[PDB]
């Protein structure tokens, strides 16, 4: 019966060369989970409306107004790149493979353990004794139908542990609910307090209330039991593991050289700009590397911080990340910044409520934008740019000295061509469910991989309520015995990938680990300390160069 | 389910005569292991740098500078001759068999027991109560791939118990790490303090960090479970169980006797040294038992205490052990000295932190060296040794009265011929993994047997972490329930061996046990005391004589 | 798994009549055993040398000088007649059967229980709580090879319980060791203290040290496990269950009667002693019922208290028991006296350290000796016994008035004929291992049955050491958890036997149970008391008469 293990531990990564350039990469990961008896006995509809910031006229973005539904269930969502592969492995993949895609994924729950804690006074004190409870049992449920709201573990940065030899706690489950929130616009110190700023009441046309009890077949398992899910397959497309340098400037045949450098110092020349073959979309009688027509448009100008408001409230309109270029425009290009914890990658030595943060910059040098160079010219395009026949990033547009065309320009056209957001090894979101809309987006910023078919299905889990000797629902007396649980998790994320070949003469950039020093690629960064503290920093994704034409 | 044994105890030794002179010796050994919950929750990179000795100018050898990686895993490495066979058995083997080699080896883990301890005040005190925890489970892993650094249990003298009726604790696991240590040379009281003496920082080209969690398939087993490994086979070569007396002096045909002893007192003579057939490598016109050419070179002069330094720091250059001869040169011949504990062979009555030690002297009388007789002569070899035409072990070489040629001479040549280091019964290292080098050494001093093929694979083991009711990784709160474990071990080291025959007229030396007295081979040495204390002293290896030509 | 019995209780005796006069008697016996964790963690070589008596000049026999080896193992040796059959049964066997022999014997160990005890203060006191420990396990081993010294449980009177409804404890195991003990001879108050009286040191030619760990396959069994041994067969010969009355006086044809009794008072006469046919070994011209030659010699004079000394020390030379006759010579005929305890047969009401004792007298009336009648006569045998031509038991032989020929005469000759020692029901030794000697004795006094083939094989047993949370062999810290065990024992001693027939006219003596009175065969002797106390007294063995010619 009970008293024997029901699984095996294995957190490695095997590489099976299928030849022909393709290799099947199977990533196995096992971790120990720690679940505590949920405080919320039943489903709660807590309404959070921060006014410590929303009330202020200056603060607008700090609007955490919303009404979620806290459920008594946790969640085992290991949708993180660092919770599958190993730090060293990712280096090999990015340096060799030129593309990768998800194939299958399985899960298992063995060695389920449930114990109770009681108080025991020792010498006047009160130490806690831990006694195992065999009769105790937990509850597991894998909603493969996705009947419940999809809640990415990476979107809240609360996935599983990235450290094999270290336990992890399952993040509670909760989904948003229908609530009409409204907030007026106020700059610095506008005349009078903020106009409107109130929460909303439950509507009957958008009232979405679900229950884990009626949305999945809960499988009860004790100490001697074990659970396992089927082999789910992904239909997502492969994501390139290389960056693009070619910009709209370099594409077709370069201008014919009329002069050849005599020394390694000077350079060559071109042909008469006025008298030179080529194609320009201007009625002028001259061409250049700035007016020559191109096959398409590499990258596009995106509205800088375009806060759009809706019935749910004001929000930051997402924007496809891209190279920062020499303009050093991070927030302008959409460079996403993260904030993870200790159980997610931060050094265990940095004691404090302040989590580590980093700004990820894309490697798509081709679609890079530069606000310090963007401009427009009058219809009658003339060489000499008139003082009024041009709009540079310095002309106050809209009675504002800080609001120019760049902050409100969408160059997205039928010629827009860009790459995918390079997925980060640590705290990186792998797959994601597609939106239930007639016309879903061409891609997702949260995760490179988007399940075209159905979604994997979040895995829910809750501890079985251990009632006491006395109980009475009508008396609001929910006497529960202090009980917790610790079950193991075993998953295998099989995925194939293809590797590129050396088609160049000059060695391509790689990801190496320099000696212990100021160098970012320091070994100590991923090496234990005298005490045992460790940290997981982001890795250079898409190191190899890729020609875009 | 749980509540029943899962193995059998057997610590005997059977002899199966396969005839033809060969006999298959199967050695079974079972012991009780005691494992405690490791203090280090995670992998630590502790840096130990003793300065209480390194700082001093005189102390140089006492350099314990290094940086290891303490892992939360123990190790069940029973690589000891005394932890397999019985004291009496070894006597029979060495006295009969003339050679022995390793064949197979298996292991098993039954009757796994895990209990927790809690405090319970008794009459104002605080006695500890022990309650068995069924839900509790341990973890076992046999890295047969040797992906992790090989850590011999005999190299640290922390193997299993040599006493069947007495439990034993598994020695923790830990491997060295890359660290550049440097130490200057200082004699007695040199001018000024020691020049350089600092530790090093982690390098990126030699950063070797491994994890038991990602280097082997951990098998979880509870109280009712049991583990067993496959039948590993050894490819090592057989080691002779005999000593060599013949020296470079006696080999071919002895000088013709011209005179025959008339009485048992006087002796015979030879032929005219000037007029006598023979072969000498000298241009002289005479021969002798000192200049006659020999088939090869028996033994060789080895650098006495040649401390060589490297990026890791100064160390004592190993040297193949050999006979001490009449020169009584122990440290000069490489006579290894040991230091074991009570659970390893020391008398349990000798209470104190001082462990027993003994200097092992080889039995290879043929390759014995004598510093009190070694010398060299000028090229023009002449009978009368000039005062300047000879270099005895008394000529100050290098402005030093204690540093002669012997202390820095390597006579290792294409004619060097020697035997193997006689393995000791107690605390003796059996097998050992070969170095991952293009040109590995002809042999190992640590263990006579060297796995030509892959290594056996150290057996790791750790207790399952029993979490408490409350837990939070981010709060540095690793509340663990006091828990320990006691599992049994069963192993069978099958090995064949051949026995020699009486080919002489005069009885060969044997290993007997003289009556209780000053005699080293005293019976009381291996006999229990009034209290029950016992000790295991080394045994005479290679008692039988062996002709080397 | 655990929580269910593994055997059955049965302590009866079935009689299967195989006809033809032979009957197969199967004796089943089951008892509850109580084992405690041995105090001696390891093998001890305790040396016991009592001087409180040996020092005295008068005391010589009280020499308990010896050096045994106390092992941490107990022993389940049920070699007792009272631990197999029932009190009433033996009566039927001895009264009916005329001979019996051992055939087979099996054993079993079911319902193994191991519990631990902890201290728990109650109202200021400290009562002991008993909690069962499932993970706990014991160790069993049946050395059927007899590699270890044979230790009869009856030789120390420490067998199992003779009471079915009452538990029993297994007697610890221990064997003698080589030690040269020497003691001088001193009478009453000899001139000066005793000469020599010292113990000895371990010798190398007789050092016999064995270990249960390396002499048998220990079978580990927990609470849900059970052990059983094969069906061992005995090769011993059957022992007659009858006594002999015929003495050397009555054998062949009685003297011819010349006179016939006229009345039931007077008797008849013989023929002229001088003129009567017959055969005498005397040169005289007359015969009588004292000089007539006989087919052989019935019984023989044995040295009375012949204390022979050896390297081990002085000891009492054994002597074959026999009838005491009218001489009332008990110690002279070898009448063995016993000393048993309460768990062996003594009344539980007789509180005190003084055990019950009884002197067993043989039933072999034929081989009975009488020191008050033994004598010798000069070679020239003459009717008138000269004062110097005869040696009666009153002539001081050896300057001693108490040392006559009888005390030092061995009449054992090629004509010596005697019976076997009648085995006692209570505390009687059944079988015994033969001595490993070229010429073993014709019989054993300890047990009537002597295994001609190999021995049954003592059954050893020890409780599994339950280590604590903390442990360290080198620190002499052997912290063990207080634990004990209680396992059941089931054995069946199958043995066939033949029954005699009524071939006489006069009713033969039988064994009856007279009413409650001074009569030895009282029923109350084997009947419970008001409190429940009981006692087991010896039974009349060989009640039926047997003609020896």
């Amino acid at each position: 019966g009970v008293g024997v293990s029901t699984g095996s531990y294995d957190n490695q990564t095997h590489y099976r060369f299928l030849g022909d350039g393709w290799v099947e990469i199977t990533a196995l990961a096992t971790r120990l989970v720690h679940l505590n008896m949920p405080k919320s006995e039943n489903y709660c509809r807590i309404r959070v409306h921060n006014t410590t910031d929303t009330s202020v006229k200056g603060n607008m973005a700090k609007d955490d107004a919303h009404e979620q539904i806290w459920t008594p269930w946790s969640l085992v969502d290991a949708n993180a790149w660092g919770v599958w592969l190993q730090p060293s492995d990712w280096q090999y993949i990015c340096n060799t493979m030129s593309q990768l895609n998800l194939v299958s994924l399985d899960q298992e729950i063995f060695n389920v353990v449930l114990k109770t804690v009681t108080e025991q006074d020792l010498g006047g004190q009160a130490i806690k004794i831990y006694n195992a409870d065999l009769t105790a049992c937990m509850m597991v449920a894998v909603d493969s139908n996705n009947i419940l709201p999809y809640t990415p573990a990476a979107n809240s940065m609360e996935t599983l542990g990235f450290y094999p030899w270290k336990p992890t706690i399952a993040s509670p489950y909760r989904y948003y609910f229908c609530v009409d929130r409204d907030l007026s616009v106020t700059y610095e110190n506008q005349e009078g307090t903020v106009e409107h700023n109130v929460m909303g009441t439950p509507k009957g046309m958008n009232s979405q209330f679900f229950t884990i009890e009626n949305t999945q077949q809960i499988t009860l398992l004790r100490t001697g039991d074990e659970f396992a899910t089927g082999t789910y397959y992904f239909d997502t497309n492969p994501v390139k593991l290389t960056h693009t340098w070619q910009t709209n400037r370099q594409l077709g045949q370069p201008p014919l050289l009329s002069t050849f450098p005599e020394a390694d110092t000077d350079a060559g020349t071109l042909t008469a700009q006025g008298s030179r073959h080529g194609t320009t979309q201007m009625g002028v009688n001259w061409v250049s590397e700035a007016i020559r027509t191109r096959p398409a448009q590499v990258g596009f100008c995106q509205p800088h911080n375009d806060f759009e408001a809706s019935r749910a409230g004001p929000f930051a309109a997402p924007k496809v990340p891209a190279d920062i270029t020499q303009g050093v425009d991070k927030e302008a290009n959409g460079s996403v910044r993260y904030s993870y914890g200790k159980q997610h990658g931060e050094n265990w030595a940095s004691h404090g409520p302040a989590p580590e943060r980093y700004t990820w910059d894309e490697t798509s040098f081709g679609s890079g934008r530069d606000t310090k160079d963007g401009f427009i010219q009058s219809a009658p395009l003339v060489v000499p740019p008139p003082l009024n026949g041009i709009l540079t990033n310095a002309n106050p547009i809209g009675t504002k000295n800080d609001i120019h065309f760049s902050n409100v320009f969408n160059s997205y056209g039928p010629l827009t061509a860009f790459s995918h957001p390079s997925p980060v090894y640590p705290q990186g979101q792998i797959w994601d469910k597609e939106l239930d809309l007639e016309h879903k987006p061409r891609l997702h910023i949260t995760a490179p991989f988007v399940c075209k078919n159905n979604a994997p299905g979040q895995m829910l889990v809750r501890l079985g309520p251990n009632l006491t000797d006395q109980y009475d629902p009508n008396g609001a007396t929910l006497s529960r015995i202090v009980t917790y649980g610790t079950f193991f998790w075993k998953g295998k994320l099989t995925m194939r990938a293809k590797l590129r070949a050396n088609t160049t003469w000059n060695p391509v950039y790689q990801v190496s680990a320099e000696d212990n020093g100021n160098s970012y690629m320091s070994v100590t960064k991923w090496l234990p300390t005298a005490t045992g503290n460790m940290q997981s920093v982001p890795l250079i994704t898409r190191p190899v160069a890729r020609n875009t034409y």
